[PDB]
């Protein structure tokens, strides 16, 4: 188990245009395109992120790339950001992967009213960060998925997963 095993199983894969969780126009193993209602600007979103003209349909190769790119964003994402990076540093391995799933799936701007539940996480308060967690409009819209995030927060462990 490690990252990219992790997020393939939370986002699945799909190799045309298709409409994310937020009904947002997405490709490949979660790779969001555009908030616009335009599937016009969504391909020229992804024929950009490709490097040809693709009209909406992408390669597994193509696919998995992408997803490394944007795993490897988000880290990096976290690293630059004055309030994750020492709460993310804080953390050991596993649930270093709860919290690029996170931000993965919501970006920082969406993570950014988790503050109580990052303090929470830093003091190694599982079980406390596991309830303050979910209590979040992301539990509430996507709370299989939150669940197993959680969990591995909460145990440091890849029991949800498996």
């Amino acid at each position: 188990m490690n990252i990219f095993e992790m997020l393939r199983i939370d986002e699945g894969l799909r190799l045309k245009i298709y409409k994310d969780t937020e009904g947002y126009y997405t490709i490949g193993i979660g790779h969001l395109l555009t908030k616009s209602p335009s599937l016009n600007a969504a391909k020229s979103e992804l024929d950009k992120a490709i490097g040809r003209n693709c009209n909406g349909v992408i390669t597994k190769d193509e696919a998995e790339k992408l997803f490394n790119q944007d795993v490897d964003a988000a880290v990096r994402g976290i690293l630059r950001n004055a309030k994750l990076k020492p709460v993310y540093d804080s953390l050991d391995a596993v649930r270093r992967c709860a919290a690029i799933n996170m931000v993965f799936q919501m970006g920082e701007t969406g993570v950014a009213g988790f503050t109580n539940s990052l303090r929470m996480l830093q003091q190694k308060r599982w079980d406390e960060a596991a309830v303050n967690l979910a209590k979040s409009r992301w539990y509430n819209q996507t709370p299989n998925r939150a669940k197993r995030v959680i969990t591995t927060f909460r145990t440091g462990t890849w029991d949800a997963y498996k």
